[PDB]
């Protein structure tokens, strides 16, 4: 009688190429450390015109149907959250739905707000399936997205791309999510943005940093009080924050995580009602403990240091690298999740982890998806980086997954790998 | 104890200039029956830069805030339906939120799938609600659009401009939604798109008219199942869709009406228990039947025929101007609703009008709305379609309502009208 919702499962796409950060901190006259300390950047994949925002998408949901024995007949809602579109009307949505051969008894769309499009997309199946509407069916979630800042700039090292693809049900055995609890916290901003046309994103990187902080403490702070008054966390000897066993935080570069996780407990220790006994000095030592950070955030990152910003997908990358390696410790346990995305909007929510995430994180060999890359140079990096949206290279795809061919008579053409 | 959610009002934003159709079509060596008659089209809604999709979207939701008293701080949703976007990551959502001075506890996002994504996003708004993550407050879904198809192209005498903002809650005194009857239908097809950095629509029109048509039969029929389970229809002396007191359609153009009521008929006709005693001759004529439409349906387009496609919009259009004349005759009545968007996506969903329903359409003051607009010559409406889109005409906005103003360093501009 304990009716549940949330991520049932997740499939990883990732580029088939990669760079080392530290050739391209060379390339660039740059200290290496900046990126790989500075950042906490390892590898950054990088992509040629074949690998599009619908080959990554239908790559990583191909794979969840594959590697989860998804029956496709009963997916109910397909939403791909992106800020990678690839046409004005068309969604990148109704391509994976024909690429696939999925059926027709679903609603197909693509959710936009920067990084947090996914997010809204996987509130919009979670409530679909929670409000009865989608009782008996599941949803396909799909984050797919390149993130592209371009040759010798500021933002060009935290570049990434790749997809997740999210299984969502009323059997949620990755995420039981806290329906109706989320915090959220939402503001018109120019940190980050694309004008249609221009290949790469524009940006103020720390007034960005700044956003991101703010909007994380307006979402966290509206968890938290719902937490509180549905008896899931308390003010006590421990802070409300901590009492989550382990928190995912949107990841733009890994460091992030750090400022995001600090900004989170300071939430907590300025708000505490004895908040006056404190000063900002005590509490910026106690937010940026060494030991809270290794305990709830520091496994969330492993993927993420091997692909880079992969913007809507990033925050589900770290649910995914957490998962992996600790679902089962994890079971029976209430983690936390911080959605963000520029322009802008925050979103944090929790869910209880499952018993049978370890077999479903199993089901998704993620370590198996990250070892079919290649490395290349920077110069071919580049190569790649300046050839047009409309001239893949001459490539196979990889068994199952699928790539970009051509654009002819305006419609795009794509392969599927044997 | 009876619990509703649905649509609680809307109101209408329309471009400042409008065409007559028959100028359009003498200028383009057509007779203008083909227009009125064979389109069913009157007039024709016009745009200068300045009348974006933000713009448009911010008019129409200020407006709905206005004429409803809505409390700004009980929204916790504003999602905007379009396939006119002006950024990649930015939403025209966020855009909204400033411009409005909305405070900060809310999702904000765009949905997508051509003249679909309104309805995607009012679906995520009631399911929202209905969760009960929604309870206690309201979204607002605004479907935004300019339909742009090109000088001397076959689509040009169906486009259009506007939007429809939707006040969606628990107090649903337009339409209480029947949660989880809606059917849906979809499938990957290039009946309609427009690719990034194409200003003008391409279509394939009577393929994209065959592709609607198609999609509404499932739709219909999926909901069709699911109503009959529910006891809401059976199969009598009346048909099934005969039992509904009026269909709106997804309206491109005036007479798409007309075929999509006799398709729907016609899914009736085809699916009784007794239709081989039937043939194509004898369903067809039944189909077709002009009492039928003028009962369920003639009065959906008065509004439509002024200011022709507005994609996401054009449902709602539809919605709008059947109450505008008939809502309190329909409190109590159930109605059916089809939503359509190329590329493509069906569905079909269906509610009971409100009592209060005639109060909130008063106060949307939809004559007032149209009457504030002014002719201009097909000479004129061609200028302002050559114009840049960051070349925004030097006139003022009218009082509430927002105008891009200029594009600068890549930020868009806006002034609100005193
Ligand atoms: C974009 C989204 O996805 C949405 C969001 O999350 S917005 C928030 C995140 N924003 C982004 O990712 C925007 C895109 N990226 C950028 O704009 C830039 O990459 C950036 C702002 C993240 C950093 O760019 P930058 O100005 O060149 O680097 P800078 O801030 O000076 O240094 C970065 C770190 O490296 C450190 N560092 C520099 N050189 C170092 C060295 N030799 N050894 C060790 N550390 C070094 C710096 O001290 C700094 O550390 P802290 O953050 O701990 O203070
Ligand atoms: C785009 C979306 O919003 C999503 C959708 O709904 S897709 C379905 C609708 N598709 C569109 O709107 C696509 C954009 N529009 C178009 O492509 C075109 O405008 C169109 C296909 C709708 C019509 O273009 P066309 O080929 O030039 O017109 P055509 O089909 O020959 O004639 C239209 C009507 O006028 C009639 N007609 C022509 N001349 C006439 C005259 N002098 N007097 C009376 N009637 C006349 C025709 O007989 C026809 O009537 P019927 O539909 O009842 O048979």
């Amino acid at each position: 009688m304990k009716k549940r919702v949330g991520i049932e499962a997740l499939a990883v796409a990732v580029p088939s190429r990669y760079v080392d950060i530290e050739d391209l901190a060379r390339a660039r006259g740059v200290d290496p450390a900046k990126y790989t300390a500075g950042l906490g950047a390892r590898e950054m994949a990088v992509t040629d015109p074949g690998e599009d925002t619908v080959a990554l998408a239908a790559t990583a949901a191909a794979r969840l149907i594959r590697q989860q024995d998804v029956d496709p007949s009963r997916i109910g809602m397909l939403v791909v959250g992106t800020e990678t579109g690839i046409d004005h009307s068309k969604p990148v949505a109704s391509h994976v739905q024909g690429l696939l051969k999925l059926p027709r008894t679903m609603r197909t769309y693509d959710t936009q707000h920067a990084c947090y499009g996914g997010t809204a997309g996987l509130m919009a199946a979670v409530e679909w399936i929670a409000s009865g509407a989608g009782a008996g069916k599941v949803a396909v979630v799909v984050c797919s997205d390149i993130a592209r800042y371009g040759l010798n700039t500021a933002g060009e090292p935290t570049q990434g791309g790749g997809a997740v693809a999210l299984l969502v049900s009323e059997q949620p055995d990755l995420l039981a999510m806290d329906v109706g609890l989320n915090g959220v916290c939402s503001m018109d901003v120019y940190d980050f943005w694309r004008p249609v046309g221009r290949r790469e994103a524009l940006v103020d990187g720390h007034y960005s940093i700044t956003c991101y902080l703010e909007a994380l403490s307006g979402a966290y702070r509206g968890w938290r009080e719902k937490a509180l008054a549905a008896g899931l966390v308390r003010w006590s000897d421990a802070l409300p924050g901590e009492q989550l066993a382990r928190i995912a935080y949107h990841v733009p570069f890994c460091k992030m995580a750090r400022k995001a996780h600090t900004q989170l407990r300071l939430c907590d220790l300025e708000d505490a009602a004895d908040a006056a006994a404190s000063t900002p000095e005590s509490r910026e030592a106690q937010a940026k403990s060494a030991a809270s950070y290794d305990a709830q955030v520091a496994t969330s990152l492993g993927l993420n240091s091997r692909i880079g910003n992969v913007y809507t997908a990033s925050l589900y990358l770290a649910l995914a690298g957490l998962l992996q390696h600790e679902a089962g410790a994890l079971a029976g346990q209430r983690i936390g999740l911080l959605s963000y995305g520029s322009g802008c909007a925050a979103e944090f929510y929790s869910g209880t982890v499952g018993e049978k995430a370890a077999e479903r994180m199993a089901k998704a060999d993620l370590e198996a998806v990250l070892a079919r890359r290649e490395r290349v140079s920077i110069e071919e990096y580049e190569r790649l980086m300046k050839l047009p949206a409309d001239a893949p290279e001459a490539v196979a795809p990889s068994p199952g997954a699928f790539r970009l061919t051509e654009i002819r008579d305006h419609r795009r053409q794509y392969a599927e790998g044997n």
